[PDB]
């Protein structure tokens, strides 16, 4: 684990992260998709090998010994705010499962379902929380990648807020 595990936030493309693995935003078929998942397929398309998975769900797959976990939130298009809710904490709990089996000591994620899956809602406070609630319990440095300079300040207070 970290000596000293934290929260950070950087506003700037999680495909250059320097951490020692990824957290893709994921579709459930394993396809290239959009924003995020366009750019971790850009940069380690051999971890899309039977990365399909369904909703609410994490699979990591190994680029060369760099692991991919493969997320998939809901697309609040389809879910059910309630339903909706469930998956995406459901999301998060796989992932903390699975940074806890590789043993890393940090991590690079992004806030699921708050890009083409948000259903056309701001979901920063929703998803971040989700985050916090699956890895407050594991001992990794956890790095929250963002593309918005409002969102940066906001993310930044909210983990600054704990302390
Ligand atoms: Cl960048
Ligand atoms: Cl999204
Ligand atoms: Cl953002």
């Amino acid at each position: 684990g970290a000596m000293a595990p934290s929260y950070r936030v950087k506003r700037m493309d999680i495909a250059k992260n320097d951490e020692e693995c990824v957290v893709n935003a994921a579709n459930p078929r394993g396809l290239p998709g959009d924003g995020v998942c366009k750019a971790v397929y850009k940069k380690w398309p051999e971890s899309f090998k039977n990365s399909a998975t369904p909703v609410g769900t994490a699979k990591t797959v190994m680029c060369g010994t760099y692991p991919v976990i493969h997320a998939v939130g809901p697309n609040f298009s389809n879910y059910t705010e309630s339903e909706g809710d469930r998956e995406l904490a459901a999301a998060y709990r796989e992932v903390a499962k699975e940074v806890t089996r590789l043993g890393v000591n940090s991590v690079a994620i992004p806030l699921l379902s708050t890009g083409v899956y948000s259903g056309g809602k701001d979901r920063l406070t929703q998803s971040l929380n989700h985050l916090f609630t699956a890895m407050d319990s594991t001992d990794a440095d956890v790095v929250i990648y963002c593309r918005d300079k409002e969102w940066e300040k906001k993310i930044s207070e909210a983990i600054q807020m704990r302390t």
